């Protein structure tokens, strides 16, 4: 009973070419894709790009597999696949794509009686993600996937979605797991391309992600936060302790700096200023302020003690509310 | 004597092929799996991904390859892998495996007269293991091992533990080592998953990890816990040495900002507050308040000394004994 | 319709020898260039290297595929690129090229009636930059991209750009994307090198790049420009503040000196001054040279106050003064 | 006089079964393995994993070979290794182990007129050293190289040492050069492991590992101990300078922990105290106890200020006494 | 005119044997070699290995594969190398060597009618250069670099340079470009090793490196230097001024402190002391001996004023006299 499908597959085989996609020269072939996104890999803001295990399936139509048996379906592995034709699909922003090759090379190929083909391959794609980091740490992505044929134009094969767009991209709920991004959901669309090489159909998916922000408030806001905090406390000891209000001033101006270096260090090498960075300004401006503040106070501590003592009592006052409205607009700002 | 064996050999081959699984429309072909983790590789918490070497063997029947001869069992090599029908078991959760292919490919192939087969392969697996770091360091983890056929459902192959679960998954005793978790036991199951193209048993394994303290001991908790009593020992110093007492509170107040940022260094960047986490903002908090008491301190030594004296001195009681309660209740919660 | 097709494949494989060059004995090989850059990958200045990834595209003619039929034209894919005499050009700069193999190699192969071929390739080329980082980060570097044939001298094959510079070589709008380099344009030209193994003609791209200045200004030079001004302000403090104005002097300096091994960290490692290391040298100079001020105004400030008032009044102008002229000369020099 | 040598090897070849191991069937294949380091490459200790670059030898008799000629050997190449049968050799702890293939595949492969075999193999393996580091730095290692075969048990296929143990594992003079070890010798053993697929025979060679010091003393040691001569200091100055003894207490606590967490950061994460880590404790409770002591004595400096000058001049001397003290019995308790 | 190659190329191989080498018992296999270094790629000094990619050429004599023809030369690609019978030559120090497949296999191959074979083949190889870093960073390194046969011995094959050393290696003009190296020059030569499996002869070609200083100048020497200089300030104050002098003790040893840490995280991890160390080790000498003299002074500015102001007198002129005599002794000393 099992000898019948060998002699299939043969006949199948014999006379085949798989350098000649079906229906040359009589039709267009459709090719029906859909997308399982098994994991989101990571997403590296440094290097734009961003890591995804997608379960690749494509499903065409050939006459030339046409078959009769018992069995209404022909299910199979990689070994085949080489045997016939299959579309030259690749990933147009894709840098870097590898296959899974243990324990067995992760493809299944699959022929019905009609001639009906399923293709299913695992891939694990590093596509390009380009990025605006104009309201970091408040800032959206849609990093896209685009892929079509390689060789064969708009005229000679075609890639639809099959059903809806929900449907046709799905991502696994413990996939979509990522330490500085929220994956909100994913669109799909097709558009052609106009190229040297003629027109190209390509399909597109794009993954919107939300940036998570808490990871930063622990690691930049907070510091600068609480460095503000702790010069205003100069504020509060006698003008004649030069050295000691002294410290805090320029301790404060240091630690400033220095955060300003170390925040960028993970963050990509931008060449413009982004939401955090104005705040670590306005952050290293109030410190800077409040040791300006001494300074004049201490110059003219001498010839006019009156007003340097209302300019210390009323600087009590004002940086605490300016530094906390500050924080309300920039806040509002970003998250709305 | 020997070239009875090669007969053996070119008789099963004769009429056989690999590209239809053995009971082909007749039953379902039942697979035996057993593992042996050789060694458990470092666990990446950044990556969420840790590395296993096992020895993966897979055992199922094929009556085409039944033979008879003086050898009840065919000893052999990878050679005669790719040339007879194996299943195409894969890791649905292995981001990247990988064989080894020096001295030779590392796998066997045995085959009896009744025709059992006995397929074994060494692998080196790096899965992806989800953690939830909120307890962290006191955190355990459950990192899986999900394996299956790629493309034979549930109705064709099945995957099935030989014997007890604990015979079915060895780890050897030096393999079980890592830096910074502790390898308590292993579990397996098994469960059906429903696809669009069919449904297809899992074969899982969890590892449980439990944290091995003592690194981060050394490396954060006894440098934020001798900090805090750094700041203290400014209350035993006189309120007319400004200078003195404020080089303590600014010193330890920014000594605890950079640990803060040292320690999620290595940690992954996670948007969350962890245990650690609350234990170095305590700690913050007990550095800043001193430099507070003070400030407020030094702000009323003139107008009402004799209140500044009795502060300074129940300072010196009140947060010894604070810093230790809090400890008492942090660690008796966590190592709970 | 279909065998028709099969047939033209058979007969122009039918004794085609793939080892030998069209026209070889009787005339030269011409082949014409064009590219495509998909995208111009980051550039390593530590490493001197530049990623680009590009569709090489390669077109010559051979009289063996001749063929009539329907079909004017014979799209295909790599399965008969390595059957049929192709080109065996490579990059004599690139250190590291890898093709792209996902979904399937991304090769075109295109036949004509009259033996035209087109064959088209995606790569991602990792090539060598040399930078005379003498102006950085004022600086602008010419990345070149040099490709021949690797045993055909220029007798036998002869690469040529198709059309003018502009068409000969395309990048995708996102594509020049880098976020410290600005791509300003490309130019294309051709020359013959002489070497033992005979003349071969050499296909040069160039791309100029302009570095984009901004993320120094934000990690280097406002945190030097800004502890210049702290140090300044010393020189508004009373002199007999020995400690207050030592902590600015003895901060300042030592701030600036880690500046300058931390700019230098991400900087590749040249053994001579770069622009930024004299603004750095400067700074340095300026804030040790208030230092020495101070000292000396202290030394002096018992035999001769007098002298010392002037001098710490007079400290208070030049220093901004000489500070800001030497920026506008600095600035204005260089951005020239 | 060449054409004699095609004809032996073609007869040879003529009905050889590779898939069958020499003598199967009639007696235990014997393999005589010797080994050659080339080079023992890094030991990474974050990693417990060692490299080592060796040259593989592997001799045994296969009278299917059997030949008669004018010369006794055939020196021949990687083709005709793969024509034979080899050896199913693999290291049991080899991570990740790879070959050499420029400029061509690195094998050798000899055949005598007896039919003895010789086939040596160049190999770069990344093994396992597991590592207790309690007595680090003046810790000694034996990392392990184990390698048997994968699929004959020990009742088929027995792995010899060749000659005694010095001839059989050889480490060339240049090649054992390590930055922080001392290779001071090599043992060779053997062994039988019982496994679920029968028992193994496991060659092992152990390499012994004597780290160096001076790069700690230089890098953790030095500074440890200057910082705390440097707290030794505030003994000498006067009690009243409060301002100048507090810096020398708070900076040197403070250098103290961040020399703690900068000496661990190349030292693996290991959830256990090392040698250099008590070294560390120790000088941290000597700065540490050197500001209590002027705290005590700022605290009763006006009370009885008799017994605070006493406490001062007497640490000036206790101190310095204790610390030497200490490295004696810390240094003589490790070396020896 | 193009079937008459065919036949060339088919008559060679017709009866030939690519496992047996030219000449075979009946003469010694002579194999000229000669070098095109096209970049020195980067010399790791961490892990002692240098990169460089080359264009090796190899030729020798062939009487089978002599030829009748209009054309003197065969010109030809990769295809026709696997064909014919090539020396295994290999690396004995190359740790890692990759070929390039982009665009096609870089392999030329050319016969000539007398049976002359000319086959060169481009490699990038990581070979280790072992360095000797005492007198770092003016230190003079030869890396090497070893080929031969892996499995012909002297007996059977023999590698010679052709012409002289001059033209047997040569180095592009761009390609000797390294951030801290000089490439001097290059020698070649040869040598016969005695070995278990036979003597092979040993071509070697040694560059030879002259570290380039300036890097290290402005990055451990120039902060070193200005940091002692800072220290000497303090003897410009009064003494009184204990807090003031204090700071700047404290601050420099702890400066000078961090500078040796952050030096030796470039250099390799060597257990021994290198110039720069000891150029550190007396800097820090001098900034801490600064220190020890205040503390004298200021221990005896009671008891004996008029010492102590001769000693603070005194040592403004001895300190940078010494400081700037070391300077001349050490760079001379080296620097010759
Ligand atoms: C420079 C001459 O062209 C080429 O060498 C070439 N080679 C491939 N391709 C091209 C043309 N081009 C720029 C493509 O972006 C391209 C897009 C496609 N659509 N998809 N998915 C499909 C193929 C494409
Ligand atoms: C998108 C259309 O599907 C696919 O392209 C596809 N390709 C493979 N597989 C699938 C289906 N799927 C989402 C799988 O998770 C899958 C799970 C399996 N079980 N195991 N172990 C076995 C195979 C599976
Ligand atoms: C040392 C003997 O030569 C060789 O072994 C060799 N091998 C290849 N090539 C050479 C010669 N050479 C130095 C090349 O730079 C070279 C340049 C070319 N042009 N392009 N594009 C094409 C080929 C070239
Ligand atoms: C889980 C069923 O077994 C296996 O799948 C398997 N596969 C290989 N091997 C085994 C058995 N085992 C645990 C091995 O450690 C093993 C050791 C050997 N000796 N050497 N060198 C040789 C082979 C071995
Ligand atoms: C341990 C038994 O030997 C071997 O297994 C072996 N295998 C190769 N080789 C050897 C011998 N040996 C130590 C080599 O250093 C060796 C050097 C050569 N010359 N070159 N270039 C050529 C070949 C060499
Ligand atoms: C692409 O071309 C096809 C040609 O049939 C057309 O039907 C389709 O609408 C085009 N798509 C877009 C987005 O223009
Ligand atoms: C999976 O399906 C099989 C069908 O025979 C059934 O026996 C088994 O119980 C199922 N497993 C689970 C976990 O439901
Ligand atoms: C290269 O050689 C060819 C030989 O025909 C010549 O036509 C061309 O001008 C040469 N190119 C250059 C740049 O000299
Ligand atoms: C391993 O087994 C063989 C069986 O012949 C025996 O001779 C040998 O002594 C055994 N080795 C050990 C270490 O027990
Ligand atoms: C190596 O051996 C050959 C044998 O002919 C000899 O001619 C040559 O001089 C030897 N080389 C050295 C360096 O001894």
């Amino acid at each position: 009973n099992i000898t019948i499908f060998t002699r299939i597959l043969d006949g199948l085989l014999d006379g085949y070419d798989n350098r000649l996609r079906p229906g040359l020269g009589e039709r267009i072939t459709q090719v029906r894709t859909d997308m399982y996104v098994n994991s989101f890999g990571p997403v590296s803001d440094t290097e734009m790009e961003y890591t995804i295990d997608i379960f690749f399936a494509q499903t065409w139509k050939d006459e030339r597999l046409r078959f009769k048996g018992p069995m209404q379906r022909l299910p199979l592995n990689n070994l085949l696949a080489s045997k016939i034709w299959t579309p030259d699909t690749f990933f147009h922003n894709g840098k870097k794509s590898f296959a899974h090759w243990m324990t067995t090379p992760n493809r299944m190929l699959r022929i019905w009686n009609d001639g009906r083909v399923l293709y299913t391959l695992r891939l694990t794609i590093s596509a390009e993600c380009p990025m605006d980091l104009e309201d970091f740490p408040m800032d959206e992505q849609n990093c896209p996937l685009k892929f079509g044929s390689y060789a064969y134009p708009n005229s000679e094969v075609v890639y639809v979605w099959t059903n809806g767009s929900t449907k046709s991209v799905v991502v696994a709920e413990d996939g979509s797991r990522l330490n500085q991004y929220h994956l909100m959901g994913q669109t799909v669309g097709t558009e052609n391309i106009s190229t040297s090489t003629g027109e190209y159909t390509i399909m597109t998916a794009h993954f919107h992600l939300k940036r998570k922000i808490g990871y930063f408030v622990i690691q930049t806001y907070l510091p600068c936060i609480m460095t503000v905090i702790l010069s205003q406390v100069s504020f509060w000891l006698n003008r004649e302790s030069v050295a000691a209000r002294t410290v805090f001033g320029v301790t404060t101006v240091l630690t400033m700096t220095t955060l300003s270096i170390s925040a960028r260090n993970s963050l990509p090498k931008v060449a413009y200023a982004t939401a955090m960075d104005w705040f670590i300004a306005v952050c290293y401006a109030f410190v800077f302020s409040a040791l300006l503040e001494f300074a004049f106070v201490n110059y003219i501590t001498k010839s006019q003690p009156a007003r340097a003592a209302k300019i210390d009592k009323m600087s009590r006052i004002v940086f605490p509310i300016l530094f906390g409205t500050f924080n309300l607009v920039y806040w509002a700002t970003y998250l709305n």
